[PDB]
Order: structure tokens, then C-alpha cells, then sequence
């Protein structure tokens, strides 16, 4: 009992507060069709079923975002029919993981992990932490979409959203990074010290909600974002497969609850399954979604800019976890003080020319190709196979 | 001429920006009639004369501002007076000074520097960063001294004065400490690391505020705090002597200045001295100096909660040097971890038991006793006679 209770307790809130994030970002990005809530029952049901990984990462909701704009701008389709257009769309999704399934997932394993990953992940985090400024500034004059002419809106702009955003954002930020950072704090006490660093992004939640409080043919067309999903999802949810059975210790499933889901109103979710799997070695997901039940009723009692200092700060954290990152620094840094960072296990001997490590341009480029393309439609939709294009081929021109 | 250039360029900048605070510092805690620029005459006027060291220190300014509170609620010497009565104050210091000279000045070496002084500095900081507090609550409602029913106030209070206050002065502390510890930043460049290091408070002067823009008997009762202002400068006038003649590489001179400068409307700067020395070995006052009578007309041109982000910062700064601080923090800390501590050149092998660094204890508890006796009269004048009666009897009593 107690020992599966602390990983569920840990979890559970390191779960929540992204997917409600997502939820918000649904709130307001999705014009408040799609709720807070909405985004929890996505993760809670499909965890109560299993029979961590499990959740709703960005990828889904950049996505469900990008069928806001198909829908939205097309002359009739409009809004209050997307409701059922996503149920309509994961017809077409459930059916591509059918068709590719198990046969297809057998060979995930071997290019994707390896070098093509940090690309994703730090596009992710890019776009993360672009989506906690525009959050940044939704603290001023974005009132409009929530209201016409309220009491709030004049001067809670140029002076009040100070405050508002920007305080409590990037405060949490700096606060927060004491749950990765306080287990190694010098002048602290061991008993108590990973309860202050392990729920220490929660515990910042109310820290700082306590400082904040001190004041049809298009049916047809819907086969591309199922048939692209489909191979972006065999990224995301078979590297939690590669990242929960790691060499430090249903495949299909999926579809079947893409349907589910779908139809009413999910993944294997990068960064969370790592942190459920180390728990035994030194049954679960039922009691952690069960109380994202009780996080449906929660965000309700819950009842909000430190929001943005998660999105900016849950963005920065996937840094140091990316050898992308490390090189994309250690590119744009000097050719002097290189020699003193000596520590620096990926450039490694072998390659001891700084210009060996020079590739990283092709990735750089590839990823600021994708990020300038994300922001538009069209190649908003093609991301995913921008990798597929480009990286599996490299693999073989490399050198 | 380029060789003194640059320490003349780097000392105006690094001297000018708390004596303009502590010159703002009296424009707001003596009710405007001590302003900024009157605090950068007492340096510049000096500085020209020596035929570093020479500033204003936070001594002068809280001794300054208890004789505030010593006329100012005492029946009819009130205020206007004022001006001329730290006139006849410093017809009693200058005496003192002349009194004890150099003849006093030569026993000063070994008690102070050795043990005592890091109560002082600690202290300095303590009460420093209090009034940065202050400062940071100032920017909400106290325009009732600085005006009445005015535009500004209303909705700039519990709204505004968060960007105000808040923002920008924390803002600053974290961006300005880039000028201690940008040298060894490992991905810049050698060649400027220096210019964004060595400027990098002045230049987050300019950061900061280009973000913030983006939007008689009493005269026979005045040898008290002359004698007592004998036995402060006395120590910080003479560790000055101390610091700038180090063992790495006209003391009484100063009373002749202060029936100057107390008739018109300055000491040995403790942090300010040991930088201007280390340029010779790898005159100079005047050059700083005229600049900072060009600080005059610049405090003028120049024209802010920015400015408490200083006095927090600037307070901070003595934390690293100072090894109280070292003890009060390595005394509060933890048994298990602090093995881990291994770095610690004070502790050393002689005294391997930590009961022997338990002292630190009455060290803390005089402290604590004069700033709990600073923040009231009577003892808020007696707080150096606080250290004189203590601290020098303790070294024999010590072990």
C-alpha cells in the first residue's frame, strides 16, 4: 500500500498540471469550446482503463488546435459541429492505427530514438514556450474573446497585468526549479528535503496562487490529419514504450480509443513515463487517473498566469534532457572556452575536430524549416512528415 | 593616459550608483530637504581635493538621517534649521577627529579587521536590504509625502506598483549580478566578457530603465553623536588604510573636510577602496571624481524602483565576501550534508569539530541585538559603542 501510494501521489501531479495547462490552452485557444476539463477526462479515462505514458501531450492539442482552423474558416463548418468533426476525423485515425498496428510498430525501434527524437523534443519546448508568451501576454487585452467592455479590462492592462503575468510567471519559474534542482541543496535537511523537491512544481502552484491571492466531402478530406497522426503518434507512444522498458531495466490499442474518445470529446506522453517506470527496481495508473477524477472536480474547486510560468517553465525544463540542446550551445559558443568545459560526454574523442560536430547545422536547419512552417497552415499540417521526409533518409548520407 | 582611463571609467560608474541611491535615500527618508545630488557632493567636491576610498557610505546617511529624527520631533528645531545644524554637529566631529588623530589612528590595525568588522559589513547589508524593502513598498502609496490627491495613486497602488516595485527591481538584482559573475560564463566571448562583466550594473542601469520606459543646548548635547561618529569612521575610514595597503601588494586629514562639507551640505568607502589598488601591479581621484561632478548635472539629465533592486542587490553583494555570512549560513545548515562540503579554507583541520564554530552564535547575537536596537532611538544612536563595549573585551574572554 504505502509503496505504490508515493509514486501514484508524485504523479499524479506531475501529470495534471501539463494536461490541465493543455486544457486552458484549450480554453482559450479553442475559443472556450473545448474546456479545461474536457482535456482531463482525455487522460483520466483512457488511464482508469488500461487493461503512466497515457495523458494528452502538445502534439494533440496542436493539432486538435489545427482542426479549430480547418473547421473555423471553411465556409459552413464553422464551430459547435466540431464537437463530433473530431469524432468524425478519429474514424479515420482509429482506422490508420488498425491498418498499420502491431506490423508497422515492429520496426519504430531502430531510427527514431537514437537521432531524429531531439528534434521533436526541442521543437515541442520551442513552441512551448512561444505558446507562455503569447500567454504572457493574454494578462492584458485579450479580454475581448472572454468579454466586451468590463470593469476590468482598462487599467489592468499597462499596470495591472505587470503583476499578473508577468510576477507570478516568471517567478514560478525561478521557484519551481527547486523541485528539480533541491534534492542536491546543501544546507538542508534530508528527511523533508525530496517532499520540498519532488512536488515542488505543485507545491509552487499554491506558493504562488498564494502570493497571486494576497491582493460531406470535407469527411473525406479528414484522412490526412488521421493518416499523419497516425505516424506522429507512432513516435510519441512507442517511445514510451522505448523509454518505459529502457535498457536500464496493444501497441495498436490506441485506435480503439481514438474512437472512444474521439466520439465524446490522447498518447503516450514523452516525458511523464520515464518517471513511472524507476519506481521498482531500488495496477498504478488506476489510483493516480482516479484521482485525475477527482483533478476533474479539482480544476472545478481549483478555479492562473502562473499557468504561463509552467507552459515557459515546463518548456526550459526538457534543456538540459536534450543533447540537441547541449549542442546547439555548445555551437553558438566560442572556440576559447570550449577548451576549458572539461563533463562532455557526447562529442567524445573519436571526433576530437569541433568541426565534426558541424552537422548540427542540418539539424538546426531542419528544425527552424519545421518551426517556420508551424506557424502557418498549410505546412502546419506537414511537421511531422518533414521528418519523415528529410531524417530517415539522411541517416545513410551522413558522412 | 588610456591606463588610468579605464580604472577611472569603471570606478565613477561602480561609486556613483549608491551614492546617488543613498542620495535619493535622503530626497525620501529627510522629506526632500536632503537630496540626490547634495549626497554627490560630499564625494565629488572631496574626491577633487586629496592633495578611492572617499564617498558616502550608509553610516553617513543613517547618522544623517538620525539627526533628522533627533530635530525634527524635538519642539522648534523642526526643520530649514537643519541644514546648518549638521554645521555646528561637525564643528564637534571635525574636533574630535583632530583630537584623536593620528595619534589614535595608529592603534586601529589589529583589533577591528581581524574579527569585528564582519559584524559591521553584515550589518550594513541587514539594514541595506530592509531598506530596499521599504523602498519596494514605497512604489504603491507613499505619494501622500511626496503629494495629495494626485492622478497617479488610485489603481496605481495594489495594480501599478507590482511592475513598478516588483518587476523591475528583482529584475535588476538577477540581470545585474551578470557584473560579479559574467567573467567565467563559459559560451561568451573574451574579447567584450569584460564590457558586459565589469559595466554590468550601470549597464543594467540602462537595461533596466529602457524595459521600465517601455510602457543653544542641544549644540552642547551635539559631542554625542560626534564622539560616536570618531569611533565609527575610525574603523571605516581607516579600513580603507587597511584594504587599499593590503598585505597582497593625513588619516586625520578627514575632520578638516568635515567642518567643510558639514557647513555647506563623507568617508573611507568599504567596498569601494581594494578595486581601485589592484590596477597597479599587473593621481587617479580626480579624474572619477570630476566625473562625478559630471554625476551632478547626470543624477540631473539622468532622472527608479530600479534603484531598489540596488539597494537589494548591492546588499546582497557582501554575502560571498564575508565569512559571517559563511558562518551564519554554515551554522544554520544541516549535519549529513555538511560532509558533503568539500571549498571551506575557514573551518580548517585544528577546530574539526563543529562545537568549536559554535561561537558563531554570540557574534550572531550581538548582531542581532544592534539591528534590534538600530530600528529605535537611543540605542539607534548607541550602536557602535554596542561593538566598542563587546568586541574588543571578548578577544581575551574568546576561548
Amino acid at each position: 500500500g504505502f509503496r505504490i501510494l508515493a509514486p501514484t501521489t508524485y504523479i499524479f501531479f506531475a501529470s495534471a498540471i501539463p494536461v490541465i495547462s493543455f486544457g486552458e490552452q484549450l480554453e482559450r485557444s479553442t475559443d472556450g469550446v473545448l474546456t479545461a476539463v474536457q482535456t482531463l477526462a482525455s487522460t483520466a479515462i483512457c488511464g482508469m482503463i488500461h487493461s503512466l505514458i497515457l495523458g494528452v501531450a502538445e502534439p494533440t492539442v496542436i493539432m486538435y488546435t489545427f482542426m479549430f482552423n480547418f473547421a473555423k474558416a471553411r465556409p459552413e463548418l464553422g464551430r459547435d459541429l466540431f464537437l463530433a468533426w473530431s469524432g468524425w476525423v478519429c474514424v479515420w485515425t482509429a482506422l490508420m492505427l488498425f491498418v498499420l498496428a502491431i506490423c508497422g510498430a515492429c520496426s519504430i525501434i531502430n531510427r527514431f530514438t537514437r537521432v531524429a527524437g531531439e528534434l521533436f523534443g526541442l521543437l515541442i519546448a520551442m513552441l512551448f514556450m512561444q505558446q507562455a508568451i503569447k500567454g504572457l501576454v493574454d494578462e492584458f487585452r485579450i479580454p475581448e474573446r472572454e468579454n466586451q467592455k468590463l470593469k476590468e479590462f482598462l487599467p489592468s492592462w499597462r499596470f495591472a497585468n505587470g503583476m499578473f503575468a508577468l510576477v507570478l510567471s516568471f517567478g514560478l519559474l525561478l521557484t519551481g526549479l527547486r523541485s528539480r534542482k533541491a534534492r542536491s541543496w546543501r544546507y538542508g535537511t534530508g528527511w523533508l528535503r525530496s517532499l520540498i523537491a519532488d512536488y515542488g512544481v505543485p507545491l509552487m502552484v499554491l506558493v504562488w496562487t498564494g502570493v497571486s491571492y494576497i491582493p460531406i466531402v470535407y469527411i473525406i478530406g479528414a484522412f490526412i490529419p488521421a493518416s499523419m497522426i497516425a505516424v506522429l503518434y507512432y513516435f510519441d507512444h512507442s517511445v514510451a514504450s522505448q523509454l518505459a522498458q529502457q535498457k536500464e531495466f496493444d501497441l495498436l490499442l490506441l485506435g480503439f480509443l481514438t474512437l472512444m474518445c474521439g466520439l465524446l470529446g490522447s498518447n503516450g506522453v514523452i516525458p511523464q513515463s520515464p518517471m513511472h517506470t524507476k519506481s521498482l527496481a531500488t495496477v498504478s495508473n488506476l489510483l493516480q487517473s482516479t484521482m485525475v477524477g477527482g483533478c476533474v472536480a479539482a480544476m472545478p474547486i481549483l478555479k492562473t498566469s502562473v499557468l504561463w510560468g509552467y507552459f515557459a517553465f515546463m518548456a526550459i525544463e526538457s534543456l538540459p534532457g536534450n543533447q540537441f540542446w547541449e549542442r546547439i550551445l555548445l555551437l553558438f559558443t566560442a572556440p576559447s572556452r570550449r577548451f576549458k568545459v572539461l563533463y562532455h560526454a557526447t562529442f567524445v574523442e573519436t571526433v576530437p575536430f569541433k568541426t565534426i560536430a558541424m552537422f548540427t547545422l542540418f539539424q538546426t536547419t531542419y528544425l527552424l524549416i519545421c518551426f517556420g512552417l508551424t506557424w502557418i497552415p498549410i505546412a502546419g499540417v506537414m511537421f511531422p512528415l518533414m521528418i519523415m521526409f528529410l531524417i530517415p533518409v539522411r541517416q545513410y548520407l551522413l558522412p
